[PDB]
Formats: structure tokens, C-alpha cells, sequence
DNA sequence: GTTGCAGATAAACATT
DNA sequence: AATGTTTATCTGCAAC
């Protein structure tokens, strides 16, 4: 359902994948990233109307995982 | 067989 | 300058 879904903790809603927070609150996969390892509400000074981009990472697979 | 969703990695940026 | 930190893009799996 993205059609509407807003970030609850920037109010982003040009977010490049749509995360949840453990509260149910819809967040963007950069608050969800920040949110998780600080666990702080962050100020919408760092949020950014369009998505910003860079050139792709170098392209790699995986390793087997146990 | 195709689409959409969730999650993780590595690189690059900022700081000092 | 190096480390720590951040975020965009990728791949996979499940249900119909
Ligand atoms: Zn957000």
C-alpha cells in the first residue's frame, strides 16, 4: 500500500523502500536504518524532497550462509 | 510465470 | 587521513 503511506518519522514520502517500525508506524528505509541503530527521533533537517542517487555499487552476489 | 515487498551489503560522505 | 556513520541500489522468496 504505498499509495499514501508517509513516513510517520520524517513524513517522507519519496522513500526508495518502504520499512515498518516496531510500533507499526510506516517509515522510509532511511529512518527505519537510523531509527533501528539509534532509536532516536531524528529532525526533518536531514530529510530531502526528491531521493538522492549515486553511481550503482559495485555488483556483487553473495556468500553461503549457515 | 510475473509482480511486489522486506531486508542486507558496500561504498561514499562527514568529522576530526 | 582514518574510522564511524549514513543511505541508495541489489537480490531473493512467497502468494496467486
Ligand atoms: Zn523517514
Amino acid at each position: 500500500k504505498r499509495a499514501g503511506t508517509v513516513c510517520s518519522n520524517c513524513q517522507t514520502s519519496t522513500t526508495t523502500l518502504w520499512r515498518r517500525s516496531p510500533m507499526g508506524d510506516p517509515v522510509c528505509n532511511a529512518c527505519g536504518l537510523y531509527y533501528k541503530l539509534h532509536q532516536v527521533n531524528r529532525p526533518l533537517t536531514m530529510r530531502k524532497d526528491g531521493i538522492q542517487t549515486r553511481n550503482r555499487k559495485v555488483s556483487s552476489k553473495g556468500k553461503k550462509r549457515r
